[PDB]
This record gives structure tokens, C-alpha cells and sequence, in this order.
């Protein structure tokens, strides 16, 4: 049950689709980036059409909507990666087992494109190209994280197995989210850009 | 997709169901266990009915069935754990970030044994304060596998020149597999808990 904005895949399950500059989809995603990254040059934006990653994400999304009994569990975040990790993330998504981990041993997602735009995350390749994903993240109900977490803390010490969905640096004004489970993040767009 | 032999859960998402000796379900697990663990005695066997884990598991199984060529992708395997781990596993399954380092390491992931005897070692199924040991019977998507290596944090590529086309799991020995390692969430469904004692 594959989204509208996706384009036909000739019965295949995976495709990177280069967006057309000037059209609505490219303009929406470019504007999310340029809010904090208007000094960088965008070379291209690719929609990630990964049927498997999508299915697994959508299943986790329906589970978290039931669990939390409301539907505001999704946020759009950024993730800066090096050139070598791009093929893996496109095909297999984010992997905590693969950078400071101050708020737990999960995958890190930035609210601001500027945070992910740092060279330590979006590592320039030899040609100077940087890579950042626009990611759908199931942040759900979150709390402050701390070093050493391997899962989010429980929502009550009385019930140790009922967990928060993610952790953040700051609950009132978050700038990053950590998630600790595969398939809590769908990599939706890859931005190729330069300094 | 909840299987029709599961007990009704009255719109609940999790339930442990104690099995009865003399039923085929209990007896087939007992026989699988006693095959290599005849010196131990089973206290009880519970069916694990976790709606969410089962759904995420079945999605990965259908994905691996499409990906691989008519492969038998799923094995029934054993997992020894400590009493402190049973509530997390029952509710959230098997988390590689919590895995113990195995005495013979074939990668940094969750280990599953062919033989109950392996899982029955006190190192895995640690005796609780009452002398009870705990072993899961687990549906595992082993898929297409190769000999593992201690450095692995994911299964290796089938081909070094295509680094993203991966083996599903690794084993200690591909001619005679005794353990499997899996590197991803929802690639194992904890189906039964065996409580046993000396
Ligand atoms: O401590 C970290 C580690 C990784 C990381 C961040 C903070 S923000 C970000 N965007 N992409 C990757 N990352």
C-alpha cells in the first residue's frame, strides 16, 4: 500500500527518484533545508522508494498510534551521513550498531538541517559533496536521554517494560531525537549539497 | 494476522498461555528439548502471544520469503536467558544491544542454538533464586547464512563488490550449524518459554 507521491517502479521494490527542481515536492523539501542551510548549494534531491523499509515503518507507526491512543507520533528530521553509508541507509535504513552518543546508543536525528550539516555528520567526500537525509521518525512520547541508554527509559519505574518511544536533549525545546529500534525511521529524501 | 489457535485476548496485545502435557503442542516442545536435555525436568511451557512482535516478525518473514528463492527461511531455535531478561523479551523480543558476548563469538548479535543443551548452560539460562532456569523456543529468520566472524555488527555481504546485499544470518559452521546470530530487530519471534530445573 505504497504512497501517492511515489512513481511506478516497474514491479521492483526499491528506487532512488531524482526530484525535478521548481516542482512542489522539491520546493517543500528544499524549503525545510534552506530554513537553516540557505548558505549551502543543493546539487540534487532524491525520493527514497524502499517498499520493505516503508512497510516495516508503517507497521510500527500503526502500533505506536494504538499504544499511545493518539496519532501525533511522527516528526520530520534530518540525518547527516558520510558517502560510504548512503547505499546502506537507502537499502536498510538506520542502524544503531553502526559520533558522540551523549543521550543514548540509538540513531541521532536533528530538528535543524544546520546540525546535520556539520562535517562530523555529513562528511564531505573527495569531490566536496555532503549528504543529508530527510527522515520520517516515530518520536512518539519522549523524555530527556542520558549517556549509556540502550533503550528509552520506562514511562513509570513501577512498569519497567512500558517505554518512552524516543529521547531528546531537551523536552521543552528539543533539537535532537534518539531512537533505539530498527524501523522507527523511514529515510524519505537524500539531499546532495555543498558548502 | 493473529493465528487462529491463539487463545482470545479480549482486545489485549499480550498474553502468556500455559500449555497442558499430553497436547501435541506441549509434547513436541518437550521432545525437542529432551532430545539433548534429558537430565533436566520441565516445570512448565507457556505460549507467548505478543500481537505487535508477531506482526513485525511476519512482515520480515514475508519480505525474506520474497527476497530469497523458495528458501526455508525460518528455523525453530533455543535461547537461554536470565529471569531478569524474561519480562523485556516477552514484551519487546530480542535486542542485540543487550546480547551477552558468546564464549565463541561469530558476531555482535543475538545468539540462538540448535540444541537445548547449549542454551541449558548456566552461563545462558542462569538459575534464578528458586533454582528455575528459563529457555525460549524461537522462530528465527536464518534465511541464507555464512560462517560468522567476531567483528560483525551486521551479517556480511554475499559479495564484497555489493556491500548492501547481505546474508540473513551467520552460523559457527555452515556444514553443521549449532548456533545462529541475527543482527536485526524482529528477525526472531519468542514463541514458547520453558521453565526448567535440575
Ligand atoms: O551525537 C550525535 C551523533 C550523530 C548525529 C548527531 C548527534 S545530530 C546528527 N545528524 N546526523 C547524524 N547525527
Amino acid at each position: 500500500n505504497l504512497p501517492e507521491h511515489w512513481t511506478d517502479m516497474n514491479h521492483q521494490l526499491f528506487c532512488m527518484v531524482q526530484l525535478e527542481p521548481g516542482q512542489s515536492e522539491y520546493n517543500t523539501i528544499k524549503d525545510k533545508f534552506t530554513r537553516t542551510c540557505s548558505s549551502y548549494a543543493i546539487e540534487k534531491i532524491e525520493r527514497i522508494q524502499n517498499a520493505f523499509l516503508w512497510q516495516s515503518y508503517q507497521v510500527k507507526k500503526r502500533q505506536m498510534d494504538i499504544k499511545n491512543d493518539h496519532k501525533n507520533n511522527e516528526r520530520l528530521l534530518f540525518h547527516g551521513t558520510d558517502a560510504d553509508s548512503v547505499p546502506y541507509v537507502n537499502q536498510h535504513g538506520f542502524n544503531r550498531s553502526c559520533n558522540a552518543v551523549s543521550y543514548g546508543k540509538g540513531t541521532y536525528f536533528a530538528v535543524d538541517a544546520s546540525y546535520s550539516a556539520k562535517d562530523t555528520y555529513s562528511k564531505p567526500d573527495s569531490n566536496g559533496r555532503k549528504h543529508m537525509y530527510v527522515v520520517r521518525v516515530l518520536t512518539g512520547v519522549f523524555t530527556k536521554g542520558r549517556a549509556g541508554l540502550v533503550t528509552p527509559p520506562p514511562k513509570n519505574p513501577h512498569n519497567p517494560t512500558d517505554l518512552f518511544d524516543s529521547v531528546t536533549n531537551n523536552t521543552r525545546s528539543p533539537k535532537l531525537f534518539v531512537v533505539f529500534f530498527d524501523n522507527q525511521a523511514y529515510p524519505e529524501y537524500l539531499i546532495t549539497f555543498t558548502a
